[PDB]
C-alpha cells in the first residue's frame, strides 16, 4: 500500500516535455514503438528460455495483445515478455534512456523526425503523443509485480500492485488525451498495425469490446 514518488532525470524530463508540446502530427507511430518494445522483450524471455525452460514456468504462450476500453478512455498494450525488475522500472523502464534522449535531441537538430525516435532506445515516451498519463503494470520471474505511474510533469510513482496477477510480462496502459480517441477505434488500430507492424513475429490479437 506504500507508494514510491521519484524525479525523472533531467533529460527525461525535457524529452517528454518535447513529445507533449510539439506539434506533430504522425502520432500514430507511439504504437508500432510500444509494440516493437514488446517484441524485445518476448524475444529476451525466448532467449533465456532456450538453456533454463524453467523461465517459462510463469507461462509458455508469447503474444502481444491490444485492448481498447472507450469507456475508460484506454488502450492497453499486453506482453507476455521478460518483464522488469522493480530496479528495471526506476531506471527509465529498462532503458538508457539519458544517452538516448541526448542522442535524439541532436539527431532533432540535424534533420530528423520525431518518428525516429526508437532508433534511440526511448520509443516507450512516444506514448506521450497520444496519453494524458500512462500506466505500466509488470512482473519479472525474479521480483514482485509493480505498478509505475506517470502524467508527466517531472516525477512518477512506483508501487506494488494488487490488481489480477499477471504471470510474467508488462502491460502498457495509455489514459488518451480527449482529442486522440481515434486509436479506440477497431478500424484505426487495424490500420496502424498492418502498416507498421505487419512482420512482428509473435501474434498480436485486437480485443473487441461490447
Ligand atoms: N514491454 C516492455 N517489456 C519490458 N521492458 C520494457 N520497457 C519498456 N517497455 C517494456
Amino acid at each position: 500500500e506504500e507508494v514510491e514518488t521519484f524525479a525523472f532525470q533531467a533529460e527525461i524530463a525535457q524529452l517528454m516535455s518535447l513529445i507533449i508540446n510539439t506539434f506533430y502530427s504522425n502520432k500514430e507511430i507511439f504504437l508500432r514503438e510500444l509494440i516493437s518494445n514488446s517484441s524485445d522483450a518476448l524475444d529476451k524471455i525466448r532467449y533465456e528460455s532456450l538453456t533454463d525452460p524453467s523461465k517459462l514456468d510463469s507461462g509458455k504462450e508469447l503474444h502481444i495483445n491490444l485492448i481498447p476500453n472507450k469507456q475508460d478512455r484506454t488502450l492497453t498494450i499486453v506482453d507476455t515478455g521478460i518483464g522488469m525488475t522493480k530496479a528495471d522500472l526506476i531506471n527509465n523502464l529498462g532503458t538508457i534512456a539519458k544517452s538516448g534522449t541526448k542522442a535524439f535531441m541532436e539527431a532533432l537538430q540535424a534533420g530528423a523526425d520525431i518518428s525516429m525516435i526508437g532508433q534511440f532506445g526511448v520509443g516507450f515516451y512516444s506514448a506521450y503523443l497520444v496519453a494524458e498519463k500512462v500506466t505500466v503494470i509488470t512482473k519479472h520471474n525474479d521480483d514482485e509485480q509493480y505498478a509505475w505511474e506517470s502524467s508527466a510533469g517531472g516525477s512518477f510513482t512506483v508501487r506494488t500492485d494488487t490488481g489480477e496477477p499477471m504471470g510474467r510480462g508488462t502491460k502498457v496502459i495509455l489514459h488518451l488525451k480527449e482529442d486522440q480517441t481515434e486509436y479506440l477505434e477497431e478500424r484505426r488500430i487495424k490500420e496502424i498495425v498492418k502498416k507498421h507492424s505487419q512482420f512482428i513475429g509473435y501474434p498480436i490479437t485486437l480485443f473487441v469490446e461490447k
